[PDB]
């Protein structure tokens, strides 16, 4: 009956999102606990104008709810999540630790007919802000394009890599604007002012870890409707957003005049034309529209398609993507 | 017998560049002449330790001359490099102006071979920097390599829209940071901590002009050696340097073992492995080498490589470029 809800991870900057969606879209709980790692309890953090403890997520007793939004530490996730679901407490895990099987990913304007298949209590990813962007941007296209190769190249914001991401870029920025000597702290190297190649050290056959989850969340929810994937993620001296360069080879001309109108009819979308673009510090930051532009053939090939894509990693990809999987479970999943 | 030489636009960042590059490698001219538009007319620039006084463009008498390196506004080159040739001075326009065919695209790295067919006094031009660093690249793989489709996703430095990019930047990024309102000068948006999705305006097909000359370029020099090119190019919130992220699909499984030797073997290219990777900040700025990191396959498709690519625009994607050129013109050009 009563539905309480803990979140999981609630002090980073996904789960303070996330809890402030709780109380924007009016989600019905009961009780909300807000949890984190012994590092963060004791602190407390405003919801629906009222003042609430973080509590240790070590100490909590997860029969108490009856959802979980797990928006902390993959470590966390994997320490927890599926103790909390023997519990008897759905589980949506926003850090991929339990992909791609035992908690498959999710997205209600993707492949949401994939819940109608699992017996609650749930256990599901919700994927990881770049591979959520791109799909809810490809999943209406692909009913009109059948498209056979897809190329992304991603330009991730400092706040990929959280709140000390953030400040160590204010910091090498202010260091270098007023001639101080540049101490990298987070990083070995300036992120000031450069673009990085990759986000993190890459594997063995050359492939950043959020490019290997990116490549597995996106063939998890579109699965056979694209051909092979390629992405590459680069790190930009930006704080929030992600901004995607996405090219799709279709098997036929692409009418570009339906592209852009399926993009316009999509709720959650925001299509932008007439040589206007969208940028992540001018449209995305702070609001729920996956911003899409620059919609174009190939100067060669009438077979390709352009699109450029810019969301607010935290409250949309993120954040905002777990709430409304969360809705969709109360509504019908009762 | 004794070459005589002009530098049209000596005092922009590339003709700077040039003329450094002209003292730095021994250029074996006799006299220089340096030129602008009556602007930038009367001051004086160093060169061999000396002092030279740049002279107005329209005042001048290319007969005096017999080469001419054009690095200055297009519409200069429009006004002075066929009336410059007639005079019987060769040109190496940097505009690209007179492309496509008045004066077309070298690169002695990539169509060299092209020299052979024009009779001087020559008017070519010299690629612009992102189009000639991919080409660079790109040249010596296309004998192993069978490349079937070309992604680039370009990442501009503001130094691309010349020293007052660099000024707008650094100008935008202070006033955030002190929090002081910003206010916008040669852009209507904010370009600090940003990333636009596009150089420029752009035509009815959705294409800028940076993107309309890159594509040109790498279809004259390369040929039909690679197949379609599909090219997006974005400003980043950086000074110096281009940021190039390309896929080359081909038709076989590519032998990434054999791309990387190729790459390290060939002179003016910096192999960089071991999953260590280049950047405009640390790597690129103020030198010759054009910079590749982070080949690697697909994660579907071992028919897919990537490659990042990062090189200084101004010194060496321009200047340098049409330095060797020019060098190329003395050595058997005589």
């Amino acid at each position: 009956q009563p539905l309480n809800v803990a979140v999981v991870g609630a002090t980073g900057s996904v789960g303070e999102a996330l809890v402030g969606l709780l109380d924007e879209r009016d989600f019905p709980l009961h009780r909300l606990h807000l949890l984190a790692s012994a590092e963060s309890a004791g602190q407390r953090m405003g919801f629906a104008e009222s003042s609430l403890r973080v509590g240790d997520v070590d100490s909590f007793d997860f029969s108490s709810v009856g959802l979980a939004f797990f928006a902390a530490a993959a470590e966390v996730s994997r320490a927890h999540a599926e103790r909390a679901r023997a519990a008897g407490c759905s589980v949506i895990d926003l850090s991929g630790a339990l992909e791609p099987s035992v908690a498959p990913p999710v997205m209600v304007s993707v492949n949401a007919e994939r819940l109608a298949s699992q017996a609650a209590p749930f256990l599901l990813s919700s994927p990881c802000a770049v591979a959520a962007e791109l799909c809810e941007v490809l999943a209406p296209l692909l009913a009109t394009l059948d498209c056979r190769q897809l190329n992304l190249t991603a330009c991730l914001s400092v706040s990929s890599l959280g709140r000390e991401g953030v400040k160590e870029l204010a910091r090498q920025t202010a260091e270098l604007l007023n001639a101080r000597p540049l101490e990298p702290r987070l990083f070995d190297r300036q992120i000031a002012f450069n673009l990085l190649a990759q986000v993190g050290a890459v594997d063995a056959e050359g492939h950043s870890a959020i490019e290997r989850r990116i490549f597995a969340e996106v063939q998890a929810l579109l699965g056979e409707r694209i051909g092979p994937l390629n992405v590459t993620c680069i790190q930009a001296p930006v704080f929030f957003g992600d901004s995607l360069s996405v090219t799709l080879q279709c098997a036929e001309p692409v009418d570009l005049a339906a592209v852009t109108r399926v993009l316009d009819a999509t709720k959650g979308i925001e299509w932008v034309g007439e040589g206007d673009y969208p940028t992540v510090v001018g449209d995305a930051l702070g609001q729920d529209e996956t911003y899409v532009g620059r919609v174009r053939a190939g100067q060669a090939d009438p077979c390709q398609v352009n699109l450029w894509i810019v969301s607010d990693n935290v409250r949309k990809g993120a954040a905002l993507n777990a709430v409304l999987l969360g809705e969709l479970l109360i509504k019908h999943y009762l």
